[PDB]
């Protein structure tokens, strides 16, 4: 039944994405729960080409950059500040899915060598 | 006069903050606008304590995590599905202040030799 080839489709594709590396944790997408197979779907738009849609859920940084600037603010101040000090500090208060989906942003990326080198190498 | 000792101070705070490496672009926090002079305040909490407040625009990944794995899920498919297809990828719909000043969390972080060694370099 169609119902059928789209189950088997979507499990096609699932079973290629689960096992991609995480691009900063050592475990795959799946493992880590950024995909699941019921995260995928596949429809036949015209004969023999088909949509594939996919949900996923990214991992955050363990240390995001915001976090690791502020951290060097202050190590740097509590190392080498003449003065004894308190210190507090503020992050100031004064399109995802376009990059990876729009096909200008994609190639774009994929043609920094240093970010074709990190997508090449989690898909291997 | 008070006013003019704190101006000080925190033109102080800023010449040590303001060379601090990104941690990931290679320029320095102030060529980045990450920190300028007027984001820095010090005011005497008692004699001779002070408390320094400062507020930064971080920086942004040129690619974030999320966008990373929007890629590898595009580019695995685009070359391994054995069927031709279109694919639309959606970011799932279904405490920075905190880590940066909370004295337990710091500590945390800094006990993580990947993220001191981050940390210590962009200070040096």
């Amino acid at each position: 039944s169609n119902a059928r080839i789209m189950e088997e489709k979507a499990l096609e594709v699932y079973d290629l994405i689960r096992t991609i590396r995480d691009p900063e944790k050592p475990n795959t997408l799946e493992e880590l729960e950024v995909v699941s197979e019921s995260c995928v779907e596949v429809q036949e738009i015209n004969e023999e080409e088909y949509l594939v849609i996919i949900r996923f859920t990214p991992t955050v940084p363990h240390c995001s950059l915001a976090t690791l600037i502020g951290l060097c603010l202050r190590v740097k101040l509590q190392r080498c500040l003449p003065f004894k000090h308190k210190l507090e500090i503020y992050i100031s208060e004064g399109d995802i899915n376009k990059q990876i989906n729009d096909k200008e942003r994609v190639a774009a990326a994929m043609e920094n060598p240093n970010l074709r080198e990190i997508v090449e190498q989690c898909v291997l």
